[PDB]
């Protein structure tokens, strides 16, 4: 008992097995789905999510971490229906995904009030259920570290200090937002090894990626920049000894509403790696050992 | 049959009666209510809304226009429950309330696609019901006319040209956003008399308010700046002959989630006006004749 699972008893982090650290069963904007439901088909979303999870399981995936949070349409009851249909271990999270400003709710509200929402989901449960959050997700992108973006980062640090759950980020690989997230969180007392700086596979600036890993945090070679170039960067990082900081995901959304699959790393990335000399222990380090330490 | 009403057959605009043009039965951020429902109490919200509507009816209000739209938690089923409990004529709208950027859904989507959402609500119905929207609501504030704010303004103009429903805006009274909204909409072909530029009672810069009214649009002396100063501005505008452009509302939210009543104009504003020489025909112009023309 250590990592909460949707629809299941919690599991020890040592038992997580082969893990996909950043996959979305579904993603959507809460406000536009509430206001224009005619744009959406939950039944198609459900079928797609179950099919994708089943395909991942066929390749040996035990556990999927789904970092859908506020702003991207987290729905714990949908998640538990997918678990019932598949038997996957599913880790849900809490957090806020914003690039610029917070919803109007947060006007005149403190960082502590924001952290209390995260702690509520970790300690009490998500959306009125007893399913608990196992990590915090935060974001920054092209607008950089705005005032509200920084509030959310600081609230994630408070939640981590109180509950010890790790932090996954979304960053923009072409600016310094990932480095800034790592800096702010570690300055606030977060263990660097409890942070995954995401979307670093989007750039080929290896020195920037290595800088973040060298500071202690996992580097998300997620969103599986052409895969060939991504693979080249991934291979380069492996060849240079960074396997124990690398996390690979697809950042695949089985259904997204914005105006490819959860097994591409099995059909393309992992075969490419293997064809270029990467052995089995590297694959196990990335997909089993790194998530075990992240959640340990 | 001309203005759609929640839970009722449509009514001719000539039969709207005494109207409150800008009141919220409820307002909230869709994403934070979806993600943290423990923060909200629908039963309290419902009781408050019914009580406020009943009090307005006791003062002679026939029709209430509720400009809650995407971003502020529009819920047509809540609205119809309030209508069932009170018998009020309630006009619901469509639109998007943003100050900076659109939800991620709208990435790579056209102004025409946005207008199609508004036209859907006006012609087909809101949120899977047969209750239709009777106006479009848009906003701009301190960030000014951003790219996404302007997209929404231009989509409102398309919806108005297709369906002839009027447009209500939120503006910031201390910058030129209201003037800019009016300019963009009229440049796109919207009749100036089909536009209410809102939140102009927030400033005492009478020349700015008069400029908008002189260009043909209604001026929202809503949000009933101290009421005394608001009343002074309202009285001044009346004394200067602007009654036939003035719309008074409270912009009262019977429940808002951000970190006073719908009858304050009956307890304070209207008595103050009357005490300062304003007669009955002015009150009738503001609250009956102006909304009739707006919706005509
Ligand atoms: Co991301
Ligand atoms: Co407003
Ligand atoms: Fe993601
Ligand atoms: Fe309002």
């Amino acid at each position: 008992m250590r990592i909460p699972l949707v629809g299941k008893d919690s599991i020890e982090s040592k038992d997580i097995g082969f893990t996909l650290i950043h996959e979305h069963l579904r993603a959507f904007s809460e406000a536009v789905r509430q206001q224009w439901p005619h744009l959406y088909n939950e039944d198609e979303e459900f079928r797609n999510a179950v099919n994708e999870v089943k395909r991942a399981m066929q390749f040996g995936v035990k556990t999927i971490v789904d970092p859908t949070v506020m702003g991207c349409g987290r729905d714990i009851r949908f998640m538990e229906k997918v678990v019932k249909a598949t038997g996957i271990n599913l880790v849900a999270g809490t957090g806020i995904f914003i690039f610029i400003d917070l919803p109007f709710y947060f006007l005149n509200r403190s960082i502590d009030e924001i952290a209390d929402l995260f702690i509520h989901d970790i300690k009490e449960g998500i959306q009125g259920t007893l399913n608990k959050a196992g990590f915090v997700k935060i974001a920054a992108d092209e607008p950089g570290i705005t005032k509200d973006v920084e509030k959310v980062i600081r609230a994630a640090a408070i939640a981590n200090k109180e509950t010890k759950v790790p932090i996954i980020t979304h960053s923009n690989a072409h600016n310094n937002t990932g480095l800034e997230q790592q800096r702010i969180l570690t300055e606030e007392g977060v263990d660097p090894g409890k942070i995954l700086i995401g979307h670093l596979g989007d750039t080929d600036n290896i020195d920037y990626i290595k800088k973040i890993a060298d500071k202690g945090s996992f580097i998300g070679l997620d969103r599986y920049l052409p895969v060939d170039k991504r693979n080249e960067t991934t291979l380069r990082l492996i060849k240079d000894g960074y396997s124990d900081k690398i996390m690979i995901s697809h950042d695949y959304c089985c259904t997204i509403d914005w105006g490819l699959s959860i097994t591409l790393i099995f059909e393309d990335t992992i075969p490419f790696l293997k064809r270029n000399g990467v052995n089995e222990e590297v694959i196990a380090t990335i997909f089993k050992e790194n998530p075990k330490k992240f959640f340990s």
